[PDB]
């Protein structure tokens, strides 16, 4: 069941490059997702076609880029990139963590 | 503008009964929102008859009660309550966090 989310009963999906991911739970509509960076690991930039997203920084921190907009974000901060625009980060500290959140889903994660 | 969310830029609103919250950002389709809550705070019984919603943990521990099934979680932990679903929480710890999101925006928090 999806209902709920346990962190510690679930295991980490290695992406290669110092960055790993949990898919956390979803409905059609809305999916919560999981991303562990290493130190100065790099999520390289990119777009959605379809899919509004908004990160919430919950450990450590990131220079996040989006659409030509660099800004440091810590623990508590968070920012969105809507459909289309072009977003990426890098890591500054070890264990930094996003909580990606997605409208609709992404099929592509199941 | 709403691209980046900064925790130490933003106030907190008030809903009394030790909670707080704030609105981070949205599109229309995508809304998060920072929930605060004292230890022993109670996040009332409610369901959302349009919206979807996840929730994550972002600190302290709260005893979560969706559709009748009661489970204690902790930061980094997460559930989810579709259109319909009854859910409620308990914070069991002082400065407890849960990161909403919705889908769409909750037009009654602008
Ligand atoms: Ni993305
Ligand atoms: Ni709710």
């Amino acid at each position: 069941s999806k209902m709920f989310f346990i962190n510690d009963e679930t295991p980490w999906e290695e992406l290669g490059n110092g960055i790993k991911r949990k898919v956390m739970t979803w409905s059609d509509d809305l999916m919560m997702v999981c991303v562990h960076f290493d130190k100065g690991a790099i999520g390289v930039a990119h777009k959605h076609d379809i899919h509004d997203q908004i990160a919430y920084v919950a450990a450590g921190s990131f220079e996040v880029e989006i659409e030509g907009q660099k800004r440091i974000l810590k623990a508590g901060d968070a920012y969105r990139a809507v459909k289309n625009e072009m977003h990426g980060a890098v890591s500054l500290e070890d264990n930094s963590i996003l909580i990606d959140t997605f409208n609709p889903k992404r099929d592509d994660f199941l």
